[PDB]
């Protein structure tokens, strides 16, 4: 058993070099290998398959489902006899000793990564699997893209932004340091969540994300808003009765058409290659309308 060694978020591990049957337990590590041409064995899909981003899934086609990415079911990823599993370092400290024993297991930043830490944790990913050319073309690839779509969003960038999700009569919203925050700022955007402000607003954090009442969202007053939600859909309850609020309504976002609800599955929870393409070619194409 030759091995290939790599660093993960636990330290040292040793990849056998005929690893090819592999079980993922992030969307984001699903997105790495069909980027690599391999198909993942089984995934962490939390049952629903239209989670996996729809170019990738096909790409993918048919693979075992190991539950949800909360709680594994280290049943099924037993059950698929995989020769490596790649773990999310946040979510799965707990479960690691279980999977150590089932395979070896790389440890690596996704739902706690912001845009740069998922793409190194591509690059550990693309090295394990003896694919580091393959990795460094598909990464050449997928930054001219990225910058070809950046010099086509015709927004304003004068027009500070604010993303966030729905919750609590408020917004939740992803700072400047999140992964959604972060590629904005690689598209050329402001934050109207400055470091400043953030600081100023710190007694609303709730973990990595800052929750905004309209009171506190008057006195920021964005120019823009990106709102992501499922199925980017804004007729649910609690969004409805957000903008009921008469403060709501005084925006400069709201009054001025610049709030916009995008997909959460692709924007918040994919954290791929595939998914930040569509991010950005969605803002070209957003910012095209009449
Ligand atoms: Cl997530």
């Amino acid at each position: 058993a030759s091995t290939i060694s790599v660093k993960d978020e636990n330290g040292t591990v040793k990849v056998p070099k005929d690893a090819k049957r592999i079980v993922v337990l992030e969307y984001s590590f699903a997105d790495a290998l069909a980027a690599l041409d391999v198909k993942p064995v089984g995934i962490a899909d939390d049952g629903k398959k239209k989670r996996i981003i729809k170019p990738v899934r096909e790409k993918i086609g048919d693979y075992t489902s190991v539950g949800t990415r909360k709680q594994p079911n280290l049943e099924e990823i037993s059950k698929l006899k995989p020769d490596l599993i790649i773990a999310d370092s946040s979510r799965h400290k707990g479960i690691n000793k279980e999977l150590n024993k089932i395979a070896p297991t790389l440890s690596l930043k996704s739902f706690d990564g912001d845009y740069k830490q998922n793409i190194n944790s591509f690059k550990t990913i693309a090295k394990a699997l003896n694919k580091e050319k393959e990795g460094e073309k598909r990464l050449a690839e997928h930054d001219k893209l990225i910058n070809k779509y950046k010099d086509e969003i015709k927004f304003d960038r004068n027009q500070k932004v604010l993303p966030a999700v729905v919750a609590k009569a408020g917004l939740l919203a992803h700072p400047n340091y999140s992964y959604v925050g972060q590629f904005l700022n690689e598209l050329g955007f402001k934050n109207a969540l400055s470091d400043d402000v953030t600081k100023g607003l710190s007694k609303y954090l709730k973990g990595p994300y800052l929750q905004l009442d309209t009171e506190h969202l008057a006195d920021l007053n964005p120019e823009r808003m990106i709102i992501m939600t499922d199925h980017a859909k804004k007729d649910s309850a609690e969004f409805k009765k957000l903008q009921e609020d008469a403060t709501w309504k005084k925006l400069n976002a709201v009054k001025n058409n610049r709030v916009d609800i995008v997909d959460r599955d692709v924007w918040a929870r994919s954290r791929g290659l595939i998914s930040s393409e569509e991010m950005a070619k969605e803002l070209v194409e957003l910012s095209k309308k009449e």
